[PDB]
């Protein structure tokens, strides 16, 4: 069966952590370590294929060394995670954009933005700005909250889908 690699970026306290324990264990996790970065493999059925989903959950300081870009690289689709209460995470989306385009040598990547904490009354980045941008970019939208686990299989499921499209050309 076919492997996807998943990487999940985005500004500290997004939520990457709590989307992909929610993903991959079907639980939400309210204090999961900030600085902890790793990876989680799990067998799902997408559309009709079964296939093996390996996430990687990004963390800590950024660094642009040949190993870590090289490392980067073998990602196959990027999933790019903004607060929907945090402006600033939203305005972080950019240059996450332009370093998977650098690392990747290509305008044309697998990706999906995510708004997540669509749970909180809160919200500083409005739906259709956040549509607006990823219409630009060309790739899919989709709001989450890890929380109520709320367009959390929606959110990588269509990034498989995304690869998928890639693969196919
Ligand atoms: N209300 C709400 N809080 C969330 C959500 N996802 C994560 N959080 C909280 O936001 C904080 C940072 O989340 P975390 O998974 O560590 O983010 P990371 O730094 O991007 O990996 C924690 O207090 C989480 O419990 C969500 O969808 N809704
Ligand atoms: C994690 C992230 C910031 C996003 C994905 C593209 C690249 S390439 C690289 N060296 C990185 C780091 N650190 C990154
Ligand atoms: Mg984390």
């Amino acid at each position: 069966m076919t492997e996807y690699k998943l990487v999940v970026v985005g500004a500290c306290g997004v939520g990457k952590s709590a989307l992909t324990i929610q993903l991959i264990q079907n639980h939400f996790v309210d204090e999961y370590d900030p600085t902890i970065e790793d990876s989680y493999r799990k067998q799902v059925v997408i559309d009709g294929e079964t296939c093996l989903l390996d996430i990687l959950d990004t963390a800590g300081q950024e660094e642009y060394s040949a190993m870590r870009d090289q490392y980067m690289r073998t990602g196959e689709g990027f999933l790019c995670v903004f607060a929907i209460n945090n402006t600033k995470s939203f305005e972080d989306i950019h240059h996450y954009r332009e370093q998977i385009k650098r690392v990747k040598d290509s305008e044309d990547v697998p990706m999906v933005l995510v708004g997540n904490k669509s749970d909180l009354p809160s919200r500083t980045v409005d739906t259709k700005q956040a549509q607006d941008l990823a219409r630009s970019y060309g790739i899919p939208f989709i709001e989450t909250s890890a929380k109520t686990r709320q367009g959390v299989d929606d959110a990588f499921y269509t990034l498989v889908r995304e690869i998928r499209k890639h693969k196919e050309k």
